[PDB]
Order: C-alpha cells, then sequence, then structure tokens
C-alpha cells in the first residue's frame, strides 16, 4: 500500500528553509519502493531560464535527459521533477527574486516545490552563486558552490563541474598510473588577491621548496591575470590545458581550501579537484571544513588525503611516508571515482539521480539484456526437468544494506543485475536448521568419499545448473558433433548457439537431441564479442564459455563446475595462459608456453557468472570491443583484464589440460592496449592449479576416488 | 615539526558553542602525529561531580581507565583530557549553571577547555540531559540524549549506554543465529503518555490483526512506564522482561520519538542496545535519528532503517529478504554490539578511539611476547637473513582504509605490525620502479620448472618464513626434525616453544642448520603456546609444525609459495572437515578420507603472524580456556578464528594426508563450544586441493616439471 503523504504548505521564512530535509520536506507517497523511479524533466526552453543557459550546460544536459531510462513524460505518476536553471550566460542579467517567482511558477510546482531537485552545472564562471537571495521552497539544490547557510546536508547535493559538455574525454591522453612516483612529488598554482592559517601554510610550503629534500613546485601568484573566483579563495591559473600540464607531472596535487570556512565548497575547489582526478595526481585537501562533490555516499579518504590546516607542517612527512601500493591503490579509486562519476554530463545526471533515489530507498531501474530471435529448427532422434536460477531476490540489500560497496567499489550503483557473483553464503549450519530449500549436502552431512561425492553437489550454496553458450561460424558439421558429446552432461540446463555467419541455417538441418534445449540465436553481426552478450534465453547463473570445437569430457565439466560454485566471481577453467615481460622494449608480450605460472585462462574453455556478461556488453569501455571486432581478436584477453579489475584476484586453472602468425601479434597488441584504456595492468599471477581432493591419493578398499581421472 | 597552534579564547554566545567543530575548535600543537595519543583522566572524587555521580558508572569507569594503555598522570604532555560528569543519581540534585563552573575550574580547562572530552554515559535514568543548559567551552561531549540544538556532527559523540558496569557480559545466554526466522516476526513493546504516529499504530495493528504472520505489538504496557523525554515511546517494564520477548523477534520494532528535535535519547539507544544483544535486526521507523557512533559504523549493514511514511511497506519488506541477508546483518550486530557497545571497556575503547581516528593519529601498538631465550651450545640463497619490514601504513590503516578499520573484525583498537590485507601493487610496477624486492621468474619472461626453481616469483617481494615449534618431553626426536630443516631455502630462523617445566639438559649439543635456533621458555604448559606472538618472529609468514612431523622440503617450498598468494588463509597439508551429526543437530569432528574439507591443522600450515596476535589477545578467553582444560583443540579453534575473519575456508596442498578416544571425542565438545562462542559455525566447505600447475603433466622435452614429486 501507498506511503504516507507529506502535508503540503497550505512565504516560508529562511529558518524553515534552512531546516528542510527529507524526513519532513520530501513526499513519499509519489514514490512506493515497487513503482520504480520515475523522473520528469522540464524543457527549460518553456521557461525564463532556457534563454539565459550557457549553451553548452544546456545542450549536453538535454541530450542526457533525452537517453535516460527513468524519465518520463507522465508528470502524474512521477516521484522527481527537475528543472535545469544554470549556470547562466555572464554577466547574469537575471534578478534574484525573478529567479524565485519563474521556480514557483513551474507547472507542477503544487505549492511548495516537494519532489523537485533544481540543478545548476558549473562550466566556465567560479563566481556565480545563483541561488543565494533564492528562497527554493521544499526543493533540493544540486551546484558546485554553496555557503553554509545555503546547505542543507543529507538534502541538498554538491556536484561535480560539468567539463564535457557535448563531447567525449580521451582515456589515452590521462597518464598511465605507473610509475608511482613522478617528476614531482607536488604542486600547487594560485592566486589570492587579499582564523588566518594562510600565511603559515605559504612558509611551510616556501620552505619545503627551498630545503630541496623532494622536487616540488609550489607558485602563490599567476604569471598572467588570475581567472575570478570568490573572497578568500585560490584563484585558477591560466587555462585548462596549462594546468593539466603540470598536474600530469605530479604524485599529488595541493587544493588549498578558501580562508573563510563559512564557503563549503566552490566551483573551483571542485575544478581543481576534477583535474587533478582527471590525470593521477593524488589529491591533498588542506582544511577538513570541505565538502567534496558526493561526499554523503563516497569515502573520499580513499582516493584523497583530506589534512587540517593546522597539520601543515606535517604534510611532507606524511607524504614520504605512504608506500607504494597504498599510493597506487589511492590513484586507482581516483580513476574509478573520476570516470565514474565526474567525467561526463551522463555520468554528473546519473549520479543525481541515484544519489536521490538510494536516499529513498528505492532499487535501480533494472540493466538490460540481450532479446534474442530463436532460428526455429527440428531436431532428430537428475531425475527432474530443467530448473532456472532464481532472479532479484536482493533489491532492497544491494541498494540501502550494501551502500559502501554499491558506491566505493567499481562498478558502482546505477544498474541492478539479476544475480551477482557477490551474495553472501549462509553459515554451514543454516541448511540443516531451517534454510535448507536446494542444499544438497554429501551424505546427508556426514560427507564421505567418492561414491556420496559423486551423488550430490554438496559444498556452500544451494544446487543449481549452468547453460552452455557455444559460439559457431562457418563449421555446421562440427557443430553437430560437438553438441552430440554435450548429451547426458548432469546439471546442463539448455544449450545456447551463437550464430555468428551471416548465412541462416539449412532448412534441412537434423540437429541432435540431447534431453534439453537448444536455442539457436540470430546475431545482428559477426563478432567475437557476441558470445558474452546477455542472452535471455541464459537462464542460470553459471556459463561454461565454449568453442564449437573444444573437447572436455563430462568429468572435467563437472569438476569445473563445483569449482566455480566455490569460486563464483573467478573464470574458473582449463587454458591457461600468461602475460610476459618484454625486458628491453618494456612492454607486454602474450605467451602460450608451458609454464609454472598463470595470469589469464581463456574462454574458449571456461566457467564465468553472468554477471560478467552483462558488464562485458554494456559497461566496459567501447574502445576495447572495438577492437576485438577490428582483430577479430582477443576477447578471451579483454575478459580476463575485466575480472581481474573487478576482484583483483588471478583466474583458477583446472586439471593438467593444455589444449597463424599475425594472429599471434594481434596479441601483444591487445594486452598493450587494454593497459592503455584501464591505465594499468590488471592481471595477475597463480603459482597452482586446482584437482580434486584424492586426486592421485593411494585410498584404503573401504573408499573411492572422487573422480576416476581428475 | 609542531602543528599549528589554535589561538585560545582571551563567556561565549550559544551561537559560538553550538559552532565548534575540530577544524576551529581544536588544539592540534598538543597531538603531534608520532607522540602518541597520551590521554590524561581527571578524578572525579576531587570535583563536585563525584559524589553525585551514579556508584556503578563510576567505578566501571575509573577501573577501565586505570587499565587503559593511552593513559597518562603527566597533564603538561596529554592530547586529550576527559571528566566523567554522569550519569547522575536521581533526583539530580546539582543545577546547570552550577555544573558550568565547575567544568571551567578543572585543573587544566585554561581558559575554554579545548580538547576536553566531557563524558555522561547513562544507565538507569532515561529522562537526564544534564547539560542542556551547559556552556561547554570547546569541549566535546560523549552522552547518549541530544536534541538538534546541542548536537555538534563531527565533534561531539553519540555512545551506547552503559548496562554492565562491574559485570561481565555471558555470551552464552545469547541465543545462536540460526534458524534464521524465529517465533515472530518482529515485536514492539512501549507506551506514549507533522504527526504519524497514528498512521503507524492503524498500520502495524493490522499487520497484527491479518494473521499472514506471527507478531506482538503492544501500545501500552503491563504496568506502569519507566519515565521518558516528552514524545518518546517509553521502556515497558525491566530489562530482563524485554530480553525474554526480544529474544523470540526476528526483527525488532524501534519507532523513534515524535518530536523531530530529539536527535537520539537513552531510551532509544537501550532499545537498540537490548536488540542487537540478543540477535534481533533493530529496524528503526525515524532517519532523523543519530545512533551511537554513527560518524563511524555503517548501521545499514546491521539495521533497517526506514522513513516513518513507509510503514506501510514496512511487512512487505521484513518478508522480501533472503535467509543469508537477514543472517548477515545479524551476523554484523553481534560485531557491532561486542566491539563498541557491550561493557565500560568497549565504552571507553570507542570513545578514544573515535577521537584519536578524526584528528589521524594510529593506534597504540598491539603488544607481543617477550620472549626469554634459553642459551644452548650447536655441533658442527646465498644471503644472510632478512626480517619482514614493519609497520609500513601507520596512516593508510587509520584514515584511508577507515570503513574496513571500524566495521569488520576485529576493528580499529590496535595497531599491527603487518597484515594479510596489504593491497598488491599492479604487476608491472615491479619493472617501472616499486622492484625493490621483487623476484620474477625469467627476469619477467617467465618459463618453466627450471627458472621457477631460481626465482620466488608471485604478487609480492620476497621475504622469508619462521618455524614455530612445539616441544614437551620429546627431546630425542627434538633434535631429529631440527636436523631435517638444515638447507631449508628462504628459512630465517626456528624459534622452539619449549613447553616442558623442565628446562633442557645443560649439556645438550642441538645442530647447526645455518640458520639461528630460538628455544624460548614458557609460564605454563599451554598449546596456546604456539599461537603466542613471540618477539623472535621476525617474518610475517610462520610455518607452525610438530615436533613429529616430517614436511620434505618440496613441500614446504610449494606451501610458501600458494601462502604468498593466500596470505589471509591457513595454507597446509592434513585436511579434516566437520560433519553434520544428523539425529543429535550437531557437530562432529572427522579425519576419515573426503572429497571435501573445511579445515587444515596447525600442526603442519603456514599462517601470518597476525593471527597469532588475534588468537593469544583479541579472540575470546573462553576458547583458549578450554583449549588448556583438555589439553586439545588448539587447530580447530584457529580455522573457526581465520574463517570467522575471512569467510573463505582453507587451502589443503598436495595429496598427503598421512603423517586415544577420549581425544578424539573431546574435539566434537569443543567444536560445538566454539559455535556457542561465536554465535555460529564459521567453517565452510572446498572440493579441491592444489597442485603446481604441471603437476603429472606430459611435457616437451625443453620443459622440466614446477617440482619433480608435486
Ligand atoms: C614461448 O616462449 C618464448 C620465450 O620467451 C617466446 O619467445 C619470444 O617471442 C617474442 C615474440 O614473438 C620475442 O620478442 C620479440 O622480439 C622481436 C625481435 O626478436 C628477435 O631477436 C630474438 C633474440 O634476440 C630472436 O630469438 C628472434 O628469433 C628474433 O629474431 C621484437 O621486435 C618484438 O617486439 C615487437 O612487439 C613489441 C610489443 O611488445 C614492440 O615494441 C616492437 O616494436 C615489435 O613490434 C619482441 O620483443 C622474443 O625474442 C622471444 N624470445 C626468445 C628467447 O626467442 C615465444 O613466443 C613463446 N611462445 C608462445 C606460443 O607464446
Ligand atoms: C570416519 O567416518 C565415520 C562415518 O561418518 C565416523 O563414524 C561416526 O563416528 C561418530 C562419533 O564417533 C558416531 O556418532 C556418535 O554416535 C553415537 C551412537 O553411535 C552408535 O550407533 C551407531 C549406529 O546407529 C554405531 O555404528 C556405533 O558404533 C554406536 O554403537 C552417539 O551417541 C554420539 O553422540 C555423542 O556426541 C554428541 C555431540 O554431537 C552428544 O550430543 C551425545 O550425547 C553423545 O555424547 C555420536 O552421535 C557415528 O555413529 C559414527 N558413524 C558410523 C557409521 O559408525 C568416524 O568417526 C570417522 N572417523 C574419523 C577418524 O574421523
Ligand atoms: C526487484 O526488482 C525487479 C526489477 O525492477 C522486480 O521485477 C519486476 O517485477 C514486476 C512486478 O512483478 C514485473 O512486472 C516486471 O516484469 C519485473 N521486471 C523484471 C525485469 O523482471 C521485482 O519485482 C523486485 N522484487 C522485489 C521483491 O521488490
Ligand atoms: C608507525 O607506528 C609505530 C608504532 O607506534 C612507530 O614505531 C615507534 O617509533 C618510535 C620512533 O621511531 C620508536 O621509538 C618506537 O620504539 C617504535 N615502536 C615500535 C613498536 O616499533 C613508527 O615510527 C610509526 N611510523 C611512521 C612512519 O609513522
Ligand atoms: O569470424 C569468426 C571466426 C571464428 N569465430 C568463432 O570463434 C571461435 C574461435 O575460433 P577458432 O576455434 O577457429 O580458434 P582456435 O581456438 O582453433 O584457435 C570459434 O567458436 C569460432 O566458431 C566466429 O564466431 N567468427
Ligand atoms: O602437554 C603437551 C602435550 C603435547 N604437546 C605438543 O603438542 C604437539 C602435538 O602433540 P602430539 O604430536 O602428541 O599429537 P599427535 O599429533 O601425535 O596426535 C606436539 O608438538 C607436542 O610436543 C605440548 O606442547 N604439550
Ligand atoms: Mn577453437
Ligand atoms: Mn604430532
Amino acid at each position: 500500500s501507498l506511503p504516507i503523504r507529506l502535508l503540503p504548505e497550505k512565504l516560508p521564512p529562511p529558518k524553515a528553509t534552512r531546516g528542510c530535509r527529507l524526513h519532513n520536506c520530501f513526499d513519499y507517497s509519489r514514490c512506493p519502493l515497487t513503482s520504480g523511479f520515475p523522473v520528469y524533466v522540464y524543457d527549460s526552453d518553456q521557461f525564463v531560464f532556457g534563454s539565459y543557459l550557457d549553451p553548452l550546460v544546456k545542450q549536453a544536459f538535454q541530450a542526457t535527459a533525452r537517453a535516460n531510462v527513468y524519465v518520463t513524460e507522465n508528470a502524474d505518476i512521477a516521484c522527481l521533477y527537475v528543472i535545469l536553471v544554470g549556470e547562466m550566460q555572464e554577466p547574469v542579467v537575471l534578478r534574484p527574486a525573478e529567479l524565485e517567482k519563474q521556480l514557483y511558477s513551474l507547472p507542477h510546482w503544487r505549492t511548495d516545490g516537494h519532489n523537485h531537485v533544481i540543478i545548476n552545472l558549473s562550466r566556465k564562471s567560479d563566481t556565480q552563486n545563483l541561488l543565494y537571495n533564492v528562497s527554493t521552497g521544499r526543493a533540493m539544490v544540486a551546484q558546485s558552490t554553496f555557503y553554509t547557510v545555503q546547505y542543507r546536508p543529507g538534502f541538498d547535493l554538491v556536484v561535480s563541474p560539468l567539463v564535457h559538455a557535448m563531447s567525449e574525454p580521451n582515456f589515452m591522453e590521462i597518464p598511465p598510473q605507473v610509475p608511482v612516483k613522478r617528476k614531482y612529488l607536488f604542486t600547487f598554482q594560485g592566486e589570492k588577491i587579499e582564523a588566518d592559517y594562510d600565511d603559515r601554510i605559504i612558509a611551510t610550503l616556501k620552505a619545503v621548496q627551498d630545503s630541496k629534500l623532494d622536487q616540488v613546485l609550489v607558485e602563490f601568484t599567476c604569471k598572467n591575470q588570475p581567472k575570478p573566483s570568490l573572497p578568500t579563495e585560490w584563484a585558477l591559473c591560466g587555462e585548462r590545458e596549462d594546468r593539466l600540464e603540470l598536474l600530469k607531472l605530479s604524485t599529488f596535487a595541493l587544493i588549498i581550501t578558501p580562508g573563510d570556512p563559512r564557503l563549503v565548497i566552490s566551483s573551483g575547489c571542485a575544478t581543481r579537484l576534477f583535474e587533478a582526478l582527471e590525470v593521477g595526481a593524488v589529491p591533498v585537501v588542506l582544511g577538513e571544513q570541505v565538502q567534496l562533490p558526493y561526499q554523503d555516499m563516497l569515502q573520499w579518504n580513499e582516493a584523497a588525503l583530506v589534512v587540517p590546516k593546522p597539520r601543515v607542517t606535517e604534510v611532507h612527512f606524511l607524504l614520504r611516508s605512504l608506500s607504494d601500493s597504498d599510493l597506487l591503490a589511492m590513484r586507482r579509486q581516483g580513476r574509478f571515482l573520476w570516470e565514474t562519476y565526474f567525467s561526463t554530463a551522463d555520468s554528473i545526471f546519473n549520479t543525481v539521480l541515484a544519489m536521490i533515489r538510494t536516499r529513498i530507498q528505492i532499487p535501480a531501474a533494472p540493466i538490460r539484456e540481450e532479446a534474442a530471435a530463436e532460428i526455429p529448427h527440428r531436431s532428430g532422434k537428475e531425475t527432474e526437468p530443467p530448473y532456472a536460477s532464481p532472479r532479484y531476490l536482493r533489491n532492497f540489500t544491494l541498494t540501502v544494506t550494501d551502500f559502501y560497496r554499491s558506491w566505493n567499489c567499481a562498478p558502482g550503483p546505477f544498474h541492478l543485475f539479476p544475480h551477482t557473483p557477490f551474495d553472501p553464503v549462509l553459515p554451514s549450519e543454516a541448511k540443516f536448521l531451517g534454510s535448507g530449500t536446494g542444499f544438497r549436502p554429501i551424505g546427508g552431512g556426514a560427507g564421505g568419499s567418492g561414491k556420496e561425492f559423486q551423488a550430490a553437489l554438496g559444498g556452500n550454496v544451494p544446487r543449481e545448473q549452468f547453460t552452455v553458450v557455444m559460439l559457431t561460424y562457418e563449421r555446421e558439421e562440427v557443430l553437430m558433433n560437438s553438441l552430440e558429446r554435450l548429451n547426458g552432461l548432469p546439471y546442463l540446463n539448455k544449450v545456447v548457439v551463437v550464430w555468428n555467419s551471416p548465412k541462416l541455417p539449412s532448412e534441412d538441418l537434423l540437429w541432435p537431441d540431447i534431453g534439453v534445449p537448444i536455442m539457436v540465436v540470430r546475431t545482428e553481426k559477426n563478432s567475437l564479442n557476441n558470445r558474452f552478450l546477455p542472452w535471455n534465453e541464459i537462464e542460470t547463473e553459471a556459463i561454461l564459455s565454449i568453442d564449437d570445437d573444444a573437447h572436455l569430457r563430462h568429468d572435467e565439466i563437472m569438476f569445473g563446475f563445483r569449482v566455480w560454485r566455490e569460486a563464483r566471481d573467478r573464470i574458473v577453467g582449463f587454458p591457461g595462459r600468461y602475460h610476459a615481460w618484454d625486458i628491453p622494449h618494456q612492454s607486454w608480450l602474450y605467451n602460450s608456453n608451458y609454464s609454472c605460472e598463470l595470469s589469464m585462462v581463456l574462454t574458449g574453455a571456461a566457467f564465468f557468472h553472468k554477471y560478467y556478461a552483462y558488464l562485458y556488453s554494456y559497461v566496459m569501455p567501447q574502445a576495447i570491443r572495438d577492437m576485438v571486432d577490428e582483430y577479430i581478436n582477443c576477447e578471451d584477453i579483454a575478459m580476463n583484464f575485466l575480472v581481474s579489475h573487478i576482484t583483483r584476484k588471478p583466474p583458477i586453472k583446472v586439471t593438467s589440460r593444455w589444449t597463424d602468425d599475425s594472429h599471434f601479434h594481434e596479441r601483444h597488441k591487445c594486452i598493450n592496449f587494454f593497459v592503455k584504456v584501464y591505465g594499468y595492468m590488471p592481471l595477475l599471477y597463480t603459482q597452482f592449479r586446482v584437482d580434486s581432493v584424492l586426486f592421485k591419493t593411494r585410498l584404503p578398499h573401504d573408499k573411492t576416488k572422487c573422480f576416476k581421472f581428475i
């Protein structure tokens, strides 16, 4: 039933509007937990704001809003109303009290603005503060500049400046994250045009430069004129492009907050933060009174040092005491934050929406999937029928309860997945004490040797099946034979066959009958990235990805499946490979030699969770899929990069199995290009493989091996 | 150099005291980052407060403070000054403005109380607000009742009520965590003597009356309610009555006060305390509330916090949580309750650790076990022993890693020399400027068994291990197992824990194995002594080995290499498992040959020294008591500890299994007693073991196996 309705205003004083929070100014009755999060976006061209808006801000905002999955044209169902009011073109023509009157005139303002968010995105000006003397009713405000008297914490949003309006950033112009230490340990550029700690900061930082214990470069005036700025701020110097050239050479970048403690955040402070994260300079913010973009959801200490101004006398020691792996961890998290929430208009709009939505406990929209066109066909000639894995069992838990990881760990909070490899496991007594649906413990829980083992999946999670995904192209005869080797496979739910050839399968084809369905899917084009699309016909969590020419025995498939049920976030597989350091060229090589150390497992024969299919196809960078289609190669390398980036673990190699020239050199090019897209090498090494527990173990007579051969 | 000094008051208005924050009212010059965190505690028996204090509060606080590592009697070096002012015996004699004057009279108040924390711990009263009319200068306040006017976020502290004053809580009266669902879905008991309260009552009654679930909601008390603040839902009965119903509740409702200015109250904090205490997952109606320690704890992992207007959806929401998610919230509530709420020591440690953390100073180093070496005389790769570097992450573990520090076990109170959770460098960093200590196989080209034996490789810099070997009255076998160690690569030293009460014989010739052999004396004979953090252990890696174990050198080297890639786990040879006793609904120790394992016995395993500190000094005493009673089960206890911390099974290396009846049955009793201590069974199952990557693989002639036999 519907949430209780907020009672509206029947004008309100500034004490009242400063007192607004969700618990007294937001109408939850428009927003049932199960009605989605429909968002109404006002067309700013119908209101006075449109013609005063900065043109690039307006254009990038309208294009993002048009493409957004939550936006609805039906104001009657909307939970949230968005009005874009800035930033405005300078000099600001419109007077404050006029800006107020047009806000109170918006079509769905009702009496007070409840459930509206006012968006005001900075791009060229660091001195605008359009809403300062404006009464906003019960609306929330999203902008980059706030004084204390205007910031309502937990209700307003501090957001990032819009830099890449009507453009795309170039991930190739970002310096690599390694080497850790750059030319300068830290730098700062600014100018101030006049408790005052500012004078001890300057004296301490100058003394560090003059000591010549580290290479630093600190400058408290600009070569030319400084950009205008708010009072007591350290104004920016030069153009975006000048400042970046220096920050690209800095291990750390100083950000000295404004001298007036009432300036909670400013356009200028957030710009410096934006620019430092953009190129991997770890921010060092002096002044704990600041509110950084998105601070209610992001743990900023993981990407930035935030330090009271009185500890300036200890900054030099502190920056010298951080290890290389801690410092590189901070750089790697600043890249995640900057890409996900700062870098484009889409990033920013998705962050505003997702912040408001999470604060009111509504799950994200469900990530799309690949609607498949089945190619119907005709077939030729344990004890139960296929069962799908349950879906969407954690809507509230992944949104609210897992708040920290949702927002501070990749891939971020914007999508709802049908399932994930990070679901917590039950303690091992719960299956015997009331939570046993689907559990199949070996030997009823007493365990045993090979007899009992083969009679039950066991493990720490309920039983399930897996889906085979088999890519094929112009190989109609070998396909039918390998499809037949799957007859009798335990726990097989269905086979999905991805038909890449442009010529459909001949009408007169007698596919085998293997006891489970065989769906043949049509592909709008011929790509190796098509094996990782999240086909709606895949109804399990587990995928066994296999080439139409791969020869796995049934016992291998079953041992791999049980390993993966205990390593659900990993690529678990058979073909082990590794990346080799090209010593003279200081670069990477693909290496498939026999080896005692591995770092990739090829997806021509491996288990992985369908979660990574959604990521590979819709969240990972386009430049990587672009390159897979160019070389018709390397999709297995890209998927080991993705999974090892998300998990920071190597893959897992199962059993002792191990199985032209311009193709092989395409794989050195791929490894080195993928490293430029990510900023670093995510692959890691393992010095073991997994076998069954009693592999090659001598046993008494009343005991049996788990498998005959593996 | 010292931090910049805060400029003192030369009386201040209420607008000034309400704006105090660390950035304008704390004097960082008393608190350099590297001078520790010395705390001065005023003796409240010298000031007016002492005779009015509740005597049990006063006695429990003074006891904790006398035993606290940070506390000093030298007020000249102190960074923080602590004064206990409450709670006071009822009816409260002392008038407000008097309490103000004794505060300004404190010996080291100086002019304004800077760097003072005022502590006011509740126990018996739910109506006290001692400091409401009291000017506090620049001092922080730590207490359980705050109105909005008085609460300074980020500066004041919301703490737990002091329930077990001068007592210890009994962990065996805590109902077990499983089964997940208990008799009632939720319960509530209280009486009350925008206004959403009427719809809440109506809604919750309708849920009771629907008989879709078993619930018990009562909006008056059997007898007279405890006194409370206005608009509060007052507590009913005595602590022992409320807990008997909560013990049977899956969820406990907490309905926050009707006046939104009452940010938190003793009565709300008591309901939170009692719910967590017995495993009822709190459901808090009202987001305006500030829960204890909320600046540091992510409460959404332990409680559902829900706007009052969404009461109409609470029933739907409680039914939609999966079993594994509800259990994870119960297990997190227990961690929070025990670490920060349960005793006077918990509370006082938490107040100190909050303020210390907020000013970026690391925790006191955990103690180690000063070894008394027993000098002895000895009989008759190319480098000399190197110890592991220590304390490389003081700032990062305190500030950067804030979330895990506070919200994951073991909590934030100790600084360890090193941990198994240090982040790993991306694999190109060893070649591009961070290569100190790294020994990659084939210099980064890799290879086969030849190169693999020449270099540890891996993802971490090289290091060594220490053998710890327990012995008791087996003088002849000891010398012989010590001699098996001669020649072992990467061995730093051998620490021999001499558990026999009779010293070694003076005429003893110990072997000379090429490294030192330290023989340490034990004050008593305990199996716990193999897990004490002897200050002679100079490495991170420990190879725990009984005096009668035969490990070959290759086994040790492959085990060491697995651990270097699995640093948080027990990595070892002897696999065992816990088996469910189907008729008695309880656990059994089982050592049969098995295809599924859950334990690795520490009689032959690698683990990180970090877990010796935890086993000895943090893990509950009752577990070490039982190990001493039966002289048994130290290996089951350490498997419980490590699987509790990591929620992962151990790792079993190679095919080795090979190595009276009242001993075997003591092990059933340990497993089932430990489950009572923890509240749940932490062990988990694995259906694989590890072997080298080319174990039993058919290799060309230009390639060599990693090891000859494993
Ligand atoms: C099994 O393991 C072996 C041993 O590690 C691998 O052998 C290496 O293969 C790589 C790539 O094929 C070789 O590296 C390349 O060398 C080129 C010049 O090599 C000559 O010189 C060596 C000895 O000095 C001869 O043995 C060889 O026959 C050649 O005559 C460079 O031009 C290459 O650089 C290219 O790519 C990089 C990107 O990283 C660019 O910077 C360059 O401009 C260029 O475009 C590269 O360095 C290496 O020499 C081989 N080692 C040995 C000892 O022979 C096998 O490839 C591996 N097998 C499999 C299947 O993976
Ligand atoms: C290798 O694997 C086997 C098979 O799982 C293990 O055998 C089991 O051993 C356990 C414990 O030793 C046995 O469990 C106990 O059973 C007692 C009654 O058993 C009788 O009945 C069976 C058949 O019904 C006979 O075969 C047996 O010889 C006996 O005559 C119970 O009384 C025990 O309960 C005790 O502990 C619990 C705590 O959980 C308390 O609550 C009780 O009060 C009581 O004090 C217990 O349930 C089990 O019967 C054995 N199974 C079989 C088939 O023999 C081996 O132990 C294992 N070996 C190794 C080395 O691990
Ligand atoms: C969890 O979220 C999913 C996705 O938003 C919900 O699934 C939708 O449920 C409605 C109502 O049954 C259906 O009409 C849609 O077809 C479903 N969408 C999809 C993509 O499956 C699900 O109901 C939510 N679960 C809970 C417990 O709230
Ligand atoms: C990290 O913390 C440790 C533990 O407090 C510091 O170690 C102490 O340092 C002082 C001065 O160097 C010595 O006199 C003590 O003996 C040390 N204690 C121990 C237990 O070794 C260490 O200096 C800190 N490191 C940094 C970089 O701040
Ligand atoms: O243009 C192409 C070429 C290949 N494939 C598929 O890609 C996989 C890998 O190709 P192949 O087995 O020929 O490589 P190999 O593993 O033999 O080196 C197989 O499933 C092919 O059917 C494809 O979909 N399109
Ligand atoms: O009172 C005792 C009994 C045993 N042990 C040690 O405990 C370990 C394991 O004991 P034992 O080998 O006797 O058990 P087993 O492994 O042979 O069953 C050995 O290192 C013993 O020296 C000990 O320190 N004190
Ligand atoms: Mn193939
Ligand atoms: Mn032994």
